[PDB]
DNA sequence: CCGACAGCGCATCAGC
DNA sequence: GCTGATGCGC
DNA sequence: GTCGG
C-alpha cells in the first residue's frame, strides 16, 4: 500500500541518527513510517497522511514529492553522496554507531574490508560485530528460538533450581520471528551477589554462549549459537531483583504502544507503572512505597485491568 | 516560541 | 589512580 | 520532525 513512502521514510530516519546525529528526527521519521504502515489505505496525498498523528508539515510535504515523482531529491542526492553513504553503512556493525562511524569515514576506513585491514583500531565489541556483520542481521525463526530457549531454561535450572528465568521480547508476544534473545533472571536471594556470573558460565561451559560484549552484576551482553551450523545470534541476560521482577517482565514484554497505554490508564486509577515498580499517588500527586508485586496479573490486578496475554499486547 | 521525545548498564574516553 | 562524560545497544 | 504547553 505504501511501502514506497515507509522506505522513503525508513531511509530518511536511518540518515538522521547515523550522520546527522540527530536522534529525535531518527524516532520522529519512524514513528511516522510506523503509522503509516498501519494505515490501511494507499496514501494519495501529504494532506491525507498530514491526518495522521506523527506526520507534520515537512514529511507531507515529501510525500507529496514522492508520490509526484516517485523519489526524493534530498534522498537521491544522499545516497549518492560517499561519505554519507559509508558513514551510513558501517553503523551496520554491532558496536559502531554514528560517531564511531564518522571516525572511521574521516580516516578512510570506508567499507567491511577496510575495517578488517585495520583491526587494531576497532574495540572488543567492534571486532566481534564485524566477525559476525551477516549473522547479526539475519532474523531467528520462532522454532529456533524455542530451541534457545530450552537450553537456557535447563542450564539456568541445572545451575540453581530456584533460578527463574524469562524470555521476553516480541518472542513471548508469540512472534514468528525475532531480532536477538531478551533473557530476564532472578532469584530469591537478590533483592532491591554474584548471580549472573554463575549462569553465564554455565551457558558459556556448554558452549551456548560463545562470545562476551558486555558483561556486569546485573546485564550480561553477548552471543549464541544454537548446536548442530546455525547463525550466531545475539543474546541479552538480565539480572533483576525479585520484587522487580514481573515488572520487568511486564515492561520488556512490550509492545511500547502497549506499555504507554498501560502506563496511562494506570494513571487514571491513581498508579504509576514503571519498569521497576508499581507505586499508588497520593491526593497531591505524591508516589509511595512500592507495592507488593508476586506476578504480573497482580499488576493488571492494581490498575483494575483486565489480564492482557503476551499475545495480544501489539498495542 | 520552545522543550520533550526513555534512560539504564556497561565499555570506553576525557580530564584531573 | 580516580571521577564524570560520552558512546552504544536495547 | 512532531506535538503540545
Ligand atoms: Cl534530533
Ligand atoms: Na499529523
Ligand atoms: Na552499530
Amino acid at each position: 500500500l505504501n511501502g514506497g513512502i515507509t522506505d522513503m521514510l525508513t531511509e530518511l530516519a536511518n540518515f538522521e541518527k547515523n550522520v546527522s546525529q540527530a536522534i529525535h528526527k531518527y524516532n520522529a521519521y519512524r514513528k511516522a513510517a510506523s503509522v503509516i504502515a498501519k494505515y490501511p489505505h494507499k496514501i494519495k496525498s501529504g494532506a491525507e497522511a498530514k491526518k495522521l498523528p506523527g506526520v507534520g508539515t515537512k514529511i507531507a510535504e515529501k510525500i507529496d514529492e514522492f508520490l509526484a515523482t516517485g523519489k526524493l531529491r534530498k534522498l537521491e542526492k544522499i545516497r549518492q553522496d560517499d561519505t554519507s553513504s559509508s558513514i551510513n553503512f558501517l553503523t551496520r556493525v554491532s558496536g559502531i554507531g554514528p560517531s564511531a562511524a564518522r571516525k572511521f569515514v574521516d580516516e578512510g576506513i570506508k567499507t567491511l574490508e577496510d575495517l578488517r585491514k585495520n583491526e587494531d583500531k576497532l574495540n572488543h565489541h567492534q571486532r566481534i560485530g564485524l566477525k559476525y556483520f551477516g549473522d547479526f542481521e539475519k532474523r531467528i525463526p520462532r522454532e529456533e528460538m524455542l530451541q534457545m530457549q530450552d537450553i537456557v531454561l535447563n542450564e539456568v535450572k541445572k545451575v540453581d533450581s530456584e533460578y527463574i528465568a524469562t524470555v521476553c521480547g516480541s518472542f513471548r508476544r508469540g512472534a514468528e520471528s525475532s531480532g536477538d534473545m531478551d533473557v530476564l533472571l532472578t532469584h530469591p536471594s537478590f533483592t532491591s551477589p554474584k548471580l549472573l556470573h554463575q549462569v553465564v558460565e554455565q551457558l558459556q561451559k556448554v558452549h551456548f554462549i560463545t562470545d562476551t560484549l558486555s558483561k556486569g552484576e546485573t546485564k550480561f551482553m553477548g552471543v549464541c549459537q544454537l548446536p548442530s551450523e546455525y547463525p550466531h545470534r545475539r543474546i541479552d541476560i538480565r539480572l533483576i531483583p525479585k520484587d522487580q521482577y514481573y515488572c520487568g517482565v511486564l515492561y520488556f514484554t512490550g509492545s511500547d504502544i502497549f506499555n504507554k497505554n498501560m502506563r496511562a490508564h494506570a494513571l487514571e486509577k491513581g498508579f504509576t507503572i514503571n519498569e521497576y515498580t508499581i507505586r499508588p499517588l497520593g491526593v497531591t500527586g505524591v508516589a509511595g512505597e512500592p507495592l507488593p508485586v508476586d506476578s504480573e496479573k497482580d499488576i493488571f490486578d492494581y490498575i483494575q485491568w483486565k489480564y492482557r496475554e503476551p499475545k495480544d499486547r501489539s498495542e
